[PDB]
């Protein structure tokens, strides 16, 4: 019924920060659930996958601007698709938005990152 | 309050076909609104922009898939964002989104390419 995500995070350089996303219903949903997060540089219009998650195994892309920077930390048991974006850099600023399916709904969280 | 598409759509290879998009509201809206045309290839989890439109422009994408391929039909008077993707190729099928902004409400239609 409902997916979550904070509104902005702020991150130093250097540092790490946690990408919460998690979603909750009236009614009993199973654990056959898909997480998917995007991502789109400040200024940008593209929306390209960095992680996926379903039928409890993990993806995490090799190839882009976070490769070797995400951690998976969610557990489907509780409905948290939650990740961590690690070493933190200038250019990092954009859009994340996490997409939770059973057509998804999405949340969408904006990284600013200073000093 | 919301957006519409079709569900599905089928063409014809060498052929074209028309993807719609419209908003519309139980009160008054004024016409600075923005179109966004994303699309994802079918099996793939990337969202590429191919189209956009606010403040009266149209601007139209020189670089990707769907590169001299895309004709503006709209009208945000009436709050219509309508493209035409023209000469289909049998590589074409995806899933394209329209999001419409005043973040914003989207909604998504699956193209298939036959003959």
């Amino acid at each position: 019924i409902v997916v979550y995500t904070d509104r902005e995070v702020y991150g130093a350089v250097g540092s790490q920060v946690t990408l919460h996303c998690s979603f909750w219903s009236s009614e009993w949903v199973s654990d056959d659930i898909s997480f998917t997060w995007r991502y789109q540089p400040e200024g940008g219009r593209d929306a390209i996958s960095i992680f996926h998650y379903a039928k409890g195994q993990p993806y995490i892309d090799e190839v882009g601007t976070f490769k070797e920077r995400i951690q998976w930390v969610g557990d489907p048991s509780w409905k948290d698709g939650s990740i961590v974006i690690h070493n933190l850099d200038y250019s990092d600023n954009g859009t994340f938005t996490c997409d939770v399916k059973n057509v998804g709904k999405t949340s969408q969280v904006t990284l600013y990152v200073f000093e």
